[PDB]
């Protein structure tokens, strides 16, 4: 079985029984086909993976942080397959390959379309191409059905907030790609190239989204300071009480089929 | 019969039989209810009013430029109602009132919605409130039916071109409001506050609309110069031969129900 | 068995035992010959198909919306015949052919006579050509029996009403085709060429049908607004309490022999 990953070509003959994944989107793809990875780089907090993914798989052993995986922890788990992030693990790819065959796919900075493509490649590598293809079709039909149920032209915008500031997730980010697939309108430029936009108070006023969904990375954060500005109450999301705090793990960290379906259910619960 | 205009309140007792109008959108409103003005500030070229408006009404007598209409020729026509532009003809408002009761309405700089509100006020001033209210309802349904007939996500952008540059009409321009009413996607930011955008060749490449509709104000123009750049062939409208010369009268000089329905038909002919 | 649909030849050898249809008129044709489809695109509401059709067949499994049916649900039913709408399901035609042999017939936009011809083609395809031929001959005699039972010159007009307006169905529409077959006179001009006429209250006053049958699509609707006008009481249908609410599913969504005969029984009941 052979796929094209970001280093060229990845091939594997045996069905991998012990998989260690180094990014959350890889856990999502495995969980969608009832495969439990033996190791996950969960930043030493398994709750950073959404419950919709964890409810479908057995617990795993942490291999540390996504930015700095512990190759010592990975080796002790004795994997037959490693799924590494292209961006995050280029430096350790050769090191990981000596532990086990390493599949090098994109997750950090992936679009919604690229995520589904990486899920299909993961299904081939683990020996579940037919089951992964089927599950991807079910996902596309499910999203298309949520899009039919959504009948709003309101602009909906997600962004992460912290004491450092606010970063909006544009149509090109994963969360934006999920909203575009669901027919949800965006208040940002159609030609926006950056997935994460450093957001000033002026841009938030200029954008003025009908729904502002915020994932909190700290308490207090930049919104608490912006609320002290008298102009903040003029925002549509403030008047209509449509500035909602959502799960930062879901909207910002957990790209995948199970998260995209959770985002749609979360959005349905918010549109009523 | 009393209406609110940009000057305050305007009233007329008798139905006006000899109407002189000083903007193209006023001709549109009158022609939409089969009313022929005796005088039109047509800049000494009646073809600057679209055929869809002139087909509906009798020939008129020119009263000169829109920016400086001939009070002499207006007075010769012996009008009982003068419909003037609030922005263009503020200085001559009192001179016009000495000739005939003068209705001061917005035309230059109006949005799509503001244009329909002025048409309703024109219908009340001329004693055809019932017929104008019905024509506006019929117009709103014709546009909604084009919106349901159209089924494309392609970006369509109109701009005026001359030897001095190109000015794109944004969603907040009149042409943008017509395209937005018809559900046609814009390649520019939804938060763009400017109606007309001075456009360089670099901004056209960044925008890169699927369809680029150009209204020529001069021949040759700046697009003829941009075509010599080898990068021009890389534009989508260049590759798919979707850079169409459209009527500059319809898209930049004429506003109203009849103009908006011509744009819809012109759009239906370009798309299919 | 070979039939012509919209590409000439569709052919099956064995009698289809598991039939999935993607449009309401296809259910009517099957039910008319006592054939229960195992799958129907019922827009997730089986009551959108009239009881005269449903009471004759077994319960079915829904495959989703007519506009975007779920190929996953169609495949799960394991059909040996799929009857698809020519206009709606052209883009998914080959996808359906991979599940089962796909009969591609016209339903949306069909006339009364075209529906009967499509019903004959369904009977041949499912192995009931002789029974369908006699059922269609029974349908025409039943309609003729209703026509020779009626002796009225009263104009009867059906239209769909909603909050967005009213649309009268002319003799060139299906509903008007059933009425013409029954020898019922139309209040419109016999020259009328359009099937669905967008209708204002002023157009309704001028038309003034003896009977106005309305298929309610929304509540409240435009007829609720028109009732506030005192001129509404001048309508003949208002003076005689002959403004009757009829099934929107029957008169607007369902076409076929069983639907046309229900309209005939509905008319005879109203006229007594």
């Amino acid at each position: 079985r052979s796929v094209q990953d970001e280093q060229g070509t990845f091939e594997l003959e045996a069905i991998p029984q012990r998989i260690v994944v180094l990014e959350f989107s890889f856990v999502d793809a495995l969980a969608a086909v009832d495969v439990s990875p033996v190791g996950v780089a969960d930043d030493n907090d398994a709750t950073r993976v959404i419950p919709a993914v964890r409810d479908k798989i057995e617990p795993w052993q942490s291999v540390g942080m996504r930015s700095q995986p512990s190759l010592e922890a990975i080796a002790v788990l004795k994997p037959d397959l490693i799924i590494a992030d292209a961006e995050r693990h280029r430096a350790i790819y050769q090191d990981l390959q000596r532990i086990a065959p390493t599949l090098l796919l994109k997750s950090r900075g992936e679009t919604y379309k690229e995520n589904l493509e990486s899920a299909q490649k993961i299904g081939v590598a683990i020996g579940k191409q037919a089951q992964m293809t089927q599950r991807i079709e079910q996902h596309k039909q499910t999203m298309a059905e949520f899009k039919q149920h959504f009948a709003t032209q309101e602009t909906i915008q997600f962004g992460v907030v912290s004491d450092k500031g606010m970063w909006l997730h544009s149509p090109v980010s994963y969360a934006g790609g999920v909203l575009s697939t669901l027919g949800i309108q965006s208040p940002l430029a159609p030609s926006e190239q950056k997935a994460y936009i450093p957001t000033s108070f002026e841009l938030l006023l200029k954008t003025n989204p009908d729904w502002l969904l915020v994932g909190l990375y700290s308490q207090p954060n930049i919104v608490d300071e912006w609320r002290k500005n008298p102009l903040f109450k003029l925002l549509t999301a403030a008047k209509k009480q449509q500035l909602v705090e959502v799960s930062p793990e879901l909207w910002s960290l957990n790209r995948g089929m199970l998260a995209a379906e959770e985002i749609a259910r979360n959005l349905e619960a918010l549109l009523e």
